[PDB]
Order: C-alpha cells, then sequence, then structure tokens
C-alpha cells in the first residue's frame, strides 16, 4: 500500500546537540520485517551524511546546522527493503526545505 511522504520543514541555524529529529516517513500497510532506507545528495552524495533515517521507524533527522543560503531545498529517496536491503517499495522522492 506504499510509502507516504509529506515535505520537511527545517529551521536553518538549528542549534546542538545533533541529531535532531525533522521529519517522519510511514509506509502503508507496511510489510512485516520492511526497513526504511535514505538515500540522495545529502546522505550518501554530497553534502554527505547530513540526513538520517531511523530503519526501524521512519523517522528522518539532521546531523548538523543548516544554511539555507548554501543549500534551500533537497530531494532525497526513500525505499523499503527487507533485511537483506532488497527493494520493497520505492526509491521515492521527499522534499526537505531549509526556512529562513
Amino acid at each position: 500500500s506504499g510509502i507516504v511522504v509529506s515535505p520537511i520543514l527545517i529551521p536553518e541555524n538549528q542549534r546542538q546537540p545533533f541529531p535532531r529529529d525533522v521529519g517522519k516517513v510511514v509506509d502503508s500497510d507496511r510489510p512485516e520485517g520492511s526497513k526504511f532506507r535514505l538515500t540522495g545528495k545529502g546522505v550518501d552524495q554530497d553534502p554527505k551524511g547530513t540526513f538520517r533515517i531511523n530503519e526501524n521507524t521512519g523517522s528522518v533527522s539532521v546531523t548538523r546546522t543548516l544554511d539555507r543560503e548554501t543549500i534551500a531545498t533537497y530531494q532525497l529517496y526513500v525505499e523499503t527493503t527487507d533485511a537483506s536491503g532488497k527493494t520493497l517499495e520505492g526509491p521515492v522522492p521527499l522534499e526537505v526545505i531549509v526556512i529562513d
């Protein structure tokens, strides 16, 4: 029944400690054993490691303070996979806006 996403808003210049949770992806009618994987510019592509997703919960987090004037929006991708890493759903786009 598939991945449901809504655009994620992050205020620029967040304070530490990081990471901090900023949004949540949901898998409708989620299969047992399913896990979340996040990819894209800001995750596995420059600037790397800016965002993460919790493989269990779909909660998306940011790992550092951001500046809208550096990058104002990210297009990430999320999928669900089995324990082995084999894709079950997606990848689908997930949008993030850095708010000034």
